[PDB]
């Protein structure tokens, strides 16, 4: 026997073990193991919360953001912050129009504005404007909340980075930026898949592309960028049993259930 | 003289300039207009220099840096940093006494019939604080920094720092004043006034004001609000506007330049 579906959900509520691989000889031994792992999960959870209260730390998601950010600034990236609201026109220039599947996932605020589902539209705008002020390449990044109707969260934290202007072996430059982020995140082992996808054990954690060409302009600047889901990265690194425990929450705090 | 820059001229000067244009007086319209022309060119020169410096010396964002400076100070004092969802429920708003007939209710961005963008951090922080009380007999001290939203020194999206301290050791007002001091000093704004102000939600607040400008509202309770969140002990909290703090410290001429933007970056207009 394995743990039942309901037992798996019960174990993952307070526990961060790997429960799905466990196998047993009969119901009696499944049930004995379940009772023991439930008790251990709950007591460990309680001790972890008592530890945060006793010795508070920066939030794990905030820490991950700072670790990546300082690595990117050291690589010459400017940090930007852009609004969570974006325009319908801005989405349509992203090709996210009434027919695209993502469009149905957009949270509208009024007839003309939405919560951003991605950072790219704002980031490309800022990169283009900064390039008006320099002869050299412009490298920027942003970390912030994005929203989609729905490892899926309705609110999730994206890291988006971009590099605009004269490059030189753009694909290798982008792969190096991915390396910088993944190593700074504490996840040095990953797979690149095909535009480039980053996977860990088959789970996508980043999508990146060279030359996402900006209908407003006949002639484009060379551009590269990459978008990472930070709750996914944190979940994988800390081995949390669901993606709902390491990010924003009123039930979980840094992996532990508070209620 | 008595002639000032026109309101339109002030807006034009502040678009790229961070000077103090509202102070200028002139003898006549000709002198006003000649000064305007000169100071518009200064403003755009200074703005371009700031942009070029940012490109030559990439850095963390000013708002992010302020957030880190204050957060590290609060963690050093034993505050837990929490992150909570931007979405909150209509019922959560009602427990704050933000119901259909209140003015703040009119400022809420609704996502659907039952959910809204949070206009304040208190609803989620009350929930987390109360749950953490189940795990300790001592003080419960938490803070969050994050975006709040209100239909509208006012932004529609702004970054609140909110802190809560439940079951403080000592007098709740004295403790609140001390943690306000920790924040303001860590923000680089050690000179400020505390002023009692009226509040629809809190009855009375203690506000932090710098030269008359509110940057924080804080309160002990009141009891009805605490009890609505199942809190039955001395409690206090405070909410700071981080863009307002940064604007005042960096002497930016509007509140739109130091936070999130696709036009401004750290005080400079990029378009
Ligand atoms: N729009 C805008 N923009 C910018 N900024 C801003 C805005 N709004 C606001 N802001 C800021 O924030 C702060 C705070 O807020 P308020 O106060 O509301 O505001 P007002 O008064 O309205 O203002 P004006 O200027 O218009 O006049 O407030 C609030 O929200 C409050 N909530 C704060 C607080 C207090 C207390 C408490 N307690 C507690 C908690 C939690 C838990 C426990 C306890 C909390 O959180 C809290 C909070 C202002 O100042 C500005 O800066
Ligand atoms: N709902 C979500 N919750 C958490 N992370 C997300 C969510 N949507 C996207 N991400 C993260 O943002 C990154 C940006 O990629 P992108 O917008 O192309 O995602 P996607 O193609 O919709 O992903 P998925 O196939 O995993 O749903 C994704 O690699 C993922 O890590
Ligand atoms: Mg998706
Ligand atoms: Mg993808
Ligand atoms: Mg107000
Ligand atoms: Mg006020
Ligand atoms: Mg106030």
């Amino acid at each position: 026997v394995k743990y039942t579906d309901a037992q798996i959900q019960r174990l993952r509520e307070y526990g961060n073990g790997t429960y799905e691989q466990k196998v047993f000889e009969d119901l009696a031994s499944r049930d004995a193991a379940f009772s023991k792992e439930m008790s251990v999960a709950s007591t460990d959870n309680e001790k972890k919360i008592k530890g945060m209260i006793a010795n508070p730390s920066r939030h794990g998601l905030t820490q991950l953001m700072n670790d990546i950010a300082d690595a990117l600034v050291a690589e010459g990236f400017i940090e930007v912050r852009t609004p969570i609201f974006i325009s319908k026109d801005a989405l349509a220039r992203m090709t996210i129009t009434e027919d695209k599947p993502l469009f149905k996932q957009v949270f509208w605020i009024d007839e003309k504005r939405a919560l951003r589902p991605m950072l790219a539209p704002n980031l490309y705008s800022v990169m283009r404007d900064l390039r008006d002020h320099t002869d050299g390449p412009v490298k920027i990044f942003e970390m912030g909340s994005c929203f989609r109707k729905e490892m899926h969260l309705e609110e999730f934290t994206m890291l988006a980075l971009g590099d605009m202007g004269p490059r030189g072996d753009a694909t290798e430059v982008l792969k190096n930026y991915i390396s910088v982020v993944m190593k700074a995140a504490g996840l040095p082992d990953y797979d690149l898949v095909q535009t480039i996808d980053v996977e860990i054990n088959g789970q996508e954690v980043c999508s990146a592309a060279v030359g996402p060409h900006d209908a407003a302009h006949d002639v484009h600047e060379p551009c590269s960028g990459a978008g990472f889901g930070l709750e996914r990265l944190l979940t994988i690194r800390e081995k949390y049993s669901t993606v709902k425990k390491g990010g924003a929450s009123i039930s979980y705090l840094n992996g532990a259930k508070i209620n």
